[PDB]
């Protein structure tokens, strides 16, 4: 049994994984809270070493979907799904490369954004 | 019974349901508060992990 746990140690220390954690590199992708950037540990940043990569492959093939959607999607189909006034992207460029930035939509990203939108409704006020 | 708890606790490693535990995972579908999701460890998002299938599946079937 000690050798079978001492090989089962040298095997969560290499990769990272291990067994029932409590795991927070899940929830710090993008632009997030403080708070929940702030309690990362080695774990949690050796498992969000991946999962910035895997969402880079996501972001490789959405900008393709966007550039391909600029010419082979009429303007028929475009407002059709967003029912507003149809936005032309320039003839001989690329789409989406220079006035845009995609990325990955996590919940936590979508707090920080609605949180960050409150503050400075707040620090507005009535001035402006 | 050391190999019994140890055969019964290299099922529990590869699964990731453990007996009676506190799970969260239930709790974390869909767009929900930031406290709940804030608690989910390996095993809990483990069992989400399919729990967002099966919700597809139910998605996919409400849009036919």
């Amino acid at each position: 049994p000690m050798m079978i746990q001492y090989q089962n140690n040298e095997a969560e220390s290499l990769t990272g994984v291990k067994s029932f954690s409590q795991g927070i590199a899940s929830q710090a992708l993008g632009d997030v809270a403080a708070g929940i950037r702030g309690a990362l540990d080695a774990a949690s940043k050796r498992e969000l070493g991946i999962l910035r990569r895997l969402a880079q492959g996501v972001v490789e093939i959405g900008r393709k979907i966007i550039s391909m959607n600029s010419e082979f999607l009429s303007e028929e189909e475009v407002v059709r799904v967003t029912n507003e006034q149809f936005v032309t992207v320039r003839r001989d460029e690329l789409a989406g490369e220079f006035d845009l930035k995609l990325s990955i939509s996590t919940a936590e990203a979508d707090n920080q954004k609605a949180q960050e939108l409150a503050f400075m409704l707040q620090t507005m006020g009535n001035s402006l």
